[PDB]
DNA sequence: TTTTTTTTTTTTTTTT
C-alpha cells in the first residue's frame, strides 16, 4: 500500500487535529502551487502569511495533493521546499473544503525538507481523482486560482487561455462612434454604442486581489486603444484578462461593445502615443466587464480593415545605441538588437507589500551601431514564456523602455528601464513583427554583414551582475541614502544575510579595516596576505562571520546554444512544477567563465576589533580595462562600460591574470590600518545559499 | 455529539418554530385577522377591531410536530440547530409521496384536500418514531441540508430544513 | 469541580504504575514506582544532614509495607514529602499507598539490596479498607481481596514499630 | 502601543 492512503485512513475521521503519523517515509514534492490565504482568523496576533502554498507529494503508488499549513511558508520563501525533493512529514491533519463536495485534504504541518530525488516519476496515478482535473485550481476555497509562485504579475495556471482568433463580423446596422464623439456625450447618453479601435499599447497584469475579500480572480490589464479621432485608456476587469490577455496584442482591431463609461482613474497615468497627432483623451475611460454572452471584445481581422475608416497606424520609436546616447532622462524608447548577455532573475520586494516581489534580470541588448550595449532592466511584463526563457543571440525587441540617466557618478549610467505599458518580443532573422520599420532592416543587414565576416559577439548568461556601479566616492554614494542608514555594524549583518529571500537582492556599507586578503585562482607570486593587526586580533574576535564563499551559479559562463535549455534553466527562477530533465544535464562547472579573473576572499575587522567578517571579492574586470584606465581602482567590482569583454584579441601583451591579481593584493595591503567602508552585495540564491560579495572599498 | 458537543467554537441556535409559520386553517369569521397575519406590513396605523383571537387558537394544517435538526460541521467545529416542518401527512407515507422522510414537501405540493377518514396508517407519532430512525441511520454520514432561510420581520428569522441529501 | 469536567477536553487521566514485590524483584534501578500493601513495621523518624547546607536535615522513616503477592515486605525509605500529619503519625495494621518511588538496587553484596526510596515528587496516602482513593486501579483490588482472604483465614502478619534498624546491611 | 500601499461598480425610457 501507499504511506499517503495509509495516513489519510488514520486521519480521515478527525478533522482539523494535529496527528504524528504512525510510519515516515519520505514522500517526492512535484510542485508547489501559490495562491491567496483567505477564510482565516486575521485576529491572530502573528498576522497570517498572505500567500499559502500547495504541494503535491508523490509516494510511487499514488500521488496527491497537499496543502502546507502557512505555518511552513518560511520554506517555500527561502526556496527550501522545491520540487523534486525528498521532503519527510512529521505531522498531518485533515481538512474538509466545505465549500466543495470531495474528500479531505491532508495538511502538512511539519516536514524535513531533504535532497533532490533519483526516482521523479511523474506517471504515477492520483489518489484523490478530483485532485487531477484539468482547470488546476487550489485546494481550499470555492472559485480560487493558482497565482505565480514567485511574482503576482505572471500568469500561470490553467484559467489563461489563448485560443482567441480573429473573427469575421459585418459592421451593418453598427454605429462604431468616434472615441472623442463618446468623450463628448458619455455623461448624458444612456446606450453607449459600439467602438472599432486597435490596440496600440498592452500593460502587465496587476494583482489587486485583497484576503477576507469576496474577489475572484482580481486582475486588471491596461490597454490604450486609438482610432481616428483620438484614443483612450481601456482597462479590462477581473475575469476578463484570463480569457482574452494571452491573446490580446498591440496591433489588433477591436470591436467593444458592450462597455461602461467611467469618470477615469486620477491615480493612473496615461501613456502619451508615439504619434503625436493622436489626441488624447484624459476625462473618459472604458471599463470592459465580463458579460453573460460573451461579446463585449472582438478580434477584428485584419482582412476586414477598411482605409475608411483611417484607422491609426501602429508605430514605434525604435532607438539605436549612439542616438540613446544623446537622448535625456525619461524619454520612452524602443530597442531592436541582439542579446550579447542575460542575468539571473532577481527579485526585489514591491515598497507599496512587504510580502509581494517584481521579477526582474538585467540584459544587455546590443547593435551595430555603437560599441556599447543597451543595458535595460527587464522587469516582468506578464510574459513569462518569453522572460524566463530568453537567451543570448536572439534578436530582442522591447517596446516601451523608458531612459533612465545619472551623471552624478563618474561612471556615467546610461540604462533604460521597462515600463507599465512595455512589451518583450522575440525575433527570427528578417525581422518578424516589425519588418517594415527601417531601423529593423538595418539592424537586420548588420546581423548578415557580421555573420559573412566571421564575427561573432561574445555572449554570456546569468552569474552576479550588480549593474549599478556605486560612485567614486563615499559623499556621493551617500548624496542618496539616509544618514541613519548609511552604515551598518559588522554583527548586525548576520541578520541581514538571515532576512533575505528566494534571490532577493541587498546592499549594504559596513566599516572596518582589511585585514587579510586571499587570491584563489578560479578558472580551473603572493596569493595570500596577512596583517599584524590581524595576527594581534585573531584571538579576541567574539563572532568571525564565514561567508567567503563563491557558488557555481554567480560565475557568469559562456553560452552555447546547443546548452541553451540547461544554461537557461540554471539562471531563472524555480519552476513551480517539476519537468524531467532530458537524457543527462551537464555539470554547471563544465562551461568556460566569461570572466577573466580569480575571486578573491577578503577578511574585515570592525572598527572595535571585536567583529569579524570574511567576504568574497568577485570583478568582473579585464586587464584590458586596467591598461586602458576604465576601472576607478583595483577593489572595485566593475568597470565604467559595465559590460563584459567582447572578442578579446588583445591580452598578448598585457598582464595575465596572475599579474593583475598580484595588483590587487598590493592594492589591498595599501590600507594597513585606514578605515575603510565595504559595499556588499547580499543575495540569496534559494535553498540557504546566500552569496555576500564585495563591491567597493571606499578609501578615505 | 458527546464527544465534539463541547469542543464547538461556535453553535447556532436556529431551531425555533415561530407561530405565524405553521399553516392554520381558515375560518370565514377571522378573515380579516388571518389576513392580516399573513399579509405584508401596512404602512399607517389602523386600530385594532376589538379583541382579535389568539394565533395559538386556531387548528393547524399539519399532521405532525415539528423537530430540532443539529447538523454538525464537517470539521467539527461549528454546529448549526435547524428545525424541520414536514408538511406531508400519514397518506403520503402511504401511498409514497414522499421521496424521503427527511423531506420538507410531499410530491403533491399541497396540503391534504376533501379527506374523509385516515387511519391506514399510524398517527403523527409512531411517524415521528420513523423520521428519528431516518436520522439515526445517517449517524456519521456526510450529508447536504438545504435550508430554507426566511426574515419574518423584526428579529425573527425561520431556518427551516428542506431536505436531506444523503450521499 | 470534576462535575464540571466535560468529556470533549479529553484531560489526561491520573495512572499509577502500581507494582507488587514480586513484580518489583525483576525492575532494574532507578526504574519509579508505586507501591500499595499493608505496614506491617515502621521505624523510627532519623534525621540526616542536608549536602548542601550542614544545618538542615532530612527527616526519614524505614516502613515494610507488604502485600499478598510476595513472602518479603517491600522495604521503603520515607522522607518526609510535607506531609507531617501522615508521615509523624503512620502505624502499622493500616493501608499504605506512596505514589513516586524510585527503585534502589545493589547486588555486589551478598545480601542483595532491594529497597525502594521516595522522589522529590512522591506522595503518601493512607487507604482504609476498600481502596478508598484508588479504588479503580486492578492492583488495589487485588490487595483489597489478599487482605479479606486473610482476614476471614483467621491469619495475621505479625506488627513491630520503632526500634534500632539500620537497615543497609554492610557487605 | 505602533503600523505601510494599490480599483474597482452595476444597470429598460422618453414626447415639446
Amino acid at each position: 500500500r501507499s504511506w499517503i492512503q495509509k495516513v489519510l485512513e488514520q486521519i480521515m475521521d478527525s478533522p482539523r487535529q494535529c496527528v504524528t503519523p504512525s510510519e515516515v517515509v519520505p514522500v517526492t514534492v512535484l510542485a508547489v502551487q501559490r495562491y491567496l490565504l483567505e477564510d482565516e482568523p486575521r485576529d491572530t496576533v502573528p498576522k497570517p502569511p498572505l500567500y499559502c502554498y500547495d504541494v503535491t507529494i508523490s509516494d510511487g503508488v499514488y500521488q496527491e495533493k497537499c496543502y502546507l499549513d502557512p505555518s511552513l511558508n518560511s520554506l517555500v520563501y527561502q526556496n527550501i521546499l522545491k520540487v523534486g525533493i525528498q521532503m519527510r512529514i512529521s505531522r498531518v491533519s485533515c481538512l474538509y473544503n466545505e465549500k466543495r463536495i470531495g474528500q479531505g485534504i491532508l495538511c502538512i504541518d511539519n516536514v524535513h525538507c531533504g535532497e533532490t530525488s533519483d526516482s521523479i516519476s511523474l506517471e504515477t496515478p492520483f489518489r484523490n481523482r478530483a485532485h487531477q482535473e484539468k482547470p488546476e485550481r487550489p485546494l481550499r476555497g470555492g472559485k480560487s486560482h493558482y497565482l505565480a509562485l514567485w511574482n503576482n504579475e505572471d500568469p500561470y495556471g490553467d484559467i489563461w487561455l489563448t485560443d482567441k482568433q480573429p473573427e469575421e463580423h459585418n459592421f451593418s446596422d453598427t454605429k462604431i462612434i468616434s472615441l472623442s464623439h463618446l468623450e463628448m456625450t458619455w455623461t448624458n447618453r444612456r446606450n453607449f454604442p459600439a467602438l472599432l479601435v486597435r490596440i496600440l499599447h498592452k500593460s502587465k497584469l496587476r494583482y489587486y486581489g485583497k484576503p477576507d475579500k469576496k474577489m475572484i480572480e482580481p486582475y486588471q490589464t491596461f490597454l490604450e486603444v486609438a482610432d481616428s479621432s483620438g484614443t483612450v485608456s481601456v482597462i479590462m476587469w477581473n475575469a476578463l484578462c484570463p480569457e482574452w490577455y494571452k491573446s490580446l496584442r498591440v496591433g489588433l482591431v477591436l470591436l467593444l461593445q458592450d462597455y461602461s463609461v467611467k469618470k477615469s482613474y486620477p491615480f493612473r497615468i496615461q501613456p502619451v502615443p508615439v504619434d503625436p497627432q493622436i489626441k488624447l483623451i484624459s476625462t473618459m475611460e472604458i471599463c470592459l466587464n465580463l458579460r453573460d454572452p460573451p461579446t463585449n471584445i472582438i478580434i477584428i481581422p485584419e482582412k476586414q480593415v477598411k482605409p475608411e475608416w483611417r484607422l491609426p497606424k501602429l508605430n514605434h520609436r525604435f532607438t539605436t545605441r549612439s542616438e540613446l546616447d544623446d537622448m535625456p532622462e525619461n524619454c520612452i524608447c524602443d530597442v531592436i538588437g541582439l542579446l550579447v548577455f542575460v542575468g539571473r532573475v532577481q527579485r526585489s520586494k514591491k515598497k507599496e507589500n512587504r510580502e509581494d516581489f517584481w521579477s526582474y534580470r538585467w540584459i544587455h541588448i546590443a547593435d551595430g551601431t555603437s560599441e556599447q550595449p543597451f543595458i535595460v532592466e527587464l522587469f516582468s511584463t506578464s510574459q513569462p514564456e518569453i522572460f524566463e526563457n530568453i537567451y543570448p543571440m536572439a534578436y530582442f525587441v522591447c517596446t516601451q523602455l523608458k531612459v533612465v540617466r545619472n551623471d552624478n557618478q563618474v561612471p556615467k549610467l546610461l540604462y533604460l528601464t521597462t515600463t507599465n505599458e512595455s512589451g518583450v518580443f522575440i525575433t527570427g532573422h528578417r525581422g518578424q513583427p516589425y519588418t517594415y520599420d527601417a531601423k529593423v532592416k538595418n539592424f537586420i543587414q548588420w546581423i548578415r554583414t557580421k555573420s559573412d565576416s566571421g564575427e561573432q559577439k561574445n555572449m554570456v548568461i546569468g552569474g552576479y551582475y550588480p549593474y549599478p556601479p556605486v560612485p567614486e566616492t563615499f559623499s556621493k554614494y551617500s548624496s542618496s541614502i539616509k544618514v541613519e542608514s548609511l552604515l551598518t555594524a559588522i554583527s548586525e549583518v548576520r541578520k541581514e544575510i538571515e532576512d533575505l529571500q528566494y534571490r532577493e537582492q541587498k546592499r549594504i556599507a559596513i566599516q572596518g579595516i582589511i585585514t587579510a586578503i586571499k587570491y584563489i585562482p578560479h578558472s580551473s607570486i603572493s596569493d595570500r596576505w596577512e596583517s599584524q593587526l590581524w595576527r594581534e586580533k585573531k584571538f579576541g574576535l567574539i563572532d568571525h562571520l564565514h561567508y567567503s564563499r563563491v557558488y557555481p551559479e554567480s560565475i557568469p559562463r559562456k553560452f552555447m546554444f546547443e546548452h541553451r535549455k540547461f544554461l537557461s534553466d540554471q539562471y531563472n527562477s524555480q519552476p513551480a512544477k517539476y519537468v524531467p530533465p532530458e537524457g543527462r544535464p551537464p555539470k554547471l562547472d563544465d562551461f568556460k567563465s566569461a570572466r577573466s579573473l580569480g575571486h578573491f576572499e577578503v577578511t574585515i575587522l570592525g572598527l572595535n576589533h571585536e567583529i569579524a567578517i570574511d567576504v568574497a571579492f568577485l570583478p568582473m574586470y579585464c586587464p584590458e580595462d586596467i591598461r586602458t584606465s576604465q576601472i576607478d581602482t583595483l577593489l572595485t567590482s566593475m568597470n565604467y562600460s559595465c559590460a563584459y569583454p567582447q572578442d578579446t584579441t588583445g591580452n598578448d601583451r598585457l598582464p595575465g591574470p596572475r599579474a593583475v591579481a598580484g595588483d590587487i593584493i598590493k592594492a589591498a595591503t595599501e590600507l594597513d590600518r585606514v578605515h575603510i567602508v565595504g559595499i556588499l552585495d547580499i543575495c540569496n540564491l534559494g535553498n540557504n545559499k546566500v552569496e555576500v560579495y564585495l563591491h567597493k572599498i571606499y578609501s578615505p
